[PDB]
């Protein structure tokens, strides 16, 4: 399992938790020196679960699929919630088996119906580690609308940092003071599928990308990623989605 407390949480201890969170998710091997998430994980053994407690020192467990990094669903004292999509279900065959109810969520995990729910896209959500604060206490009781828009700032603020360290440093600058994404923040999170696989297929390639990857940079520009000495690649993404998967 893996751990992370708001209560006297700065970027040090952010960082820590990221990085946990990161070491948790097995591999076989790295291509171009980036770990290479799994094709398939048996049983149990799929989930990952990780504490967070709020500044009040309350909890929830969230389960997390090994292979991609996506939230399945959380405990929130005795009542566990999944999305409402079969890897969730089948999650929920392995995880928070004693809580005393299940409920399913009225949407999926996925930005675009998580968005419909929350009534807003990601661009207006502000994100950092109180609203993280924030999240964890609205998901402690149901309310399904403030969980679509809890369930974006904690998918953010997690698994995406695990994903890009551009993402993990950005919510370090944002541990006493929310505000919304960066647009090559937006950018990452969208693009990490096709990242992943054009990584994988460069392999063969000559460490060329067979479909460019567009992306806004962190000036607010948009560049065009054709291979695997940009930056994106040698610095910043630090899971591969494993293309069996794709
Ligand atoms: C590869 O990417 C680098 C870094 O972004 C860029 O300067 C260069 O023009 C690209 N090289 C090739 C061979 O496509
Ligand atoms: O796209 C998805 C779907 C479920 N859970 C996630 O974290 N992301």
């Amino acid at each position: 399992d893996v751990s992370f407390r708001l209560s006297g949480a700065d970027p040090s201890s952010y960082g820590m938790f990221i990085k946990d969170l990161r070491n948790a998710l097995p591999h076989t091997e790295k291509v171009y020196n980036i770990p290479l998430l799994l094709p398939s994980v048996s049983g149990a053994g799929r989930y990952l679960l990780m504490h967070l407690f709020n500044y009040d020192g309350n909890t929830i467990t969230v389960a997390v699929d090994v292979t991609n990094v996506y939230i399945m669903g959380y405990l929130a004292l005795t009542t566990s919630y999944f999305f409402n999509e079969p890897a969730a279900d089948l999650a929920s065959q392995y995880v928070f088996r004693s809580a005393r109810r299940k409920i399913t969520l009225p949407y999926s995990g996925n930005y675009e119906r998580l968005q419909i729910a929350a009534g807003k896209p990601r661009e207006k959500i502000p994100i950092g580690l109180p609203a993280l604060d924030t999240a964890i206490s609205t998901l402690l009781h149901y309310d399904s609308t403030a969980a679509a828009g809890a369930l974006l700032v904690l998918i953010q603020t997690t698994a995406e940092a695990a994903r890009f360290k551009y993402i993990e440093q950005q919510i370090q600058e944002r541990a006493y003071r929310d505000e919304v994404p960066s647009s090559a923040t937006i950018s990452l999170e969208n693009s990490w599928s096709g990242l992943s696989k054009q990584i994988q297929l460069a392999q063969g390639n000559n460490g060329v990308f067979r479909t460019p990857t567009v992306l806004v940079d962190s000036k607010g520009n948009r560049v065009q990623i054709t291979n695997v000495t940009s930056n994106v690649v040698t610095s910043n993404i630090q899971l591969l989605l494993n293309t069996k998967n794709i």
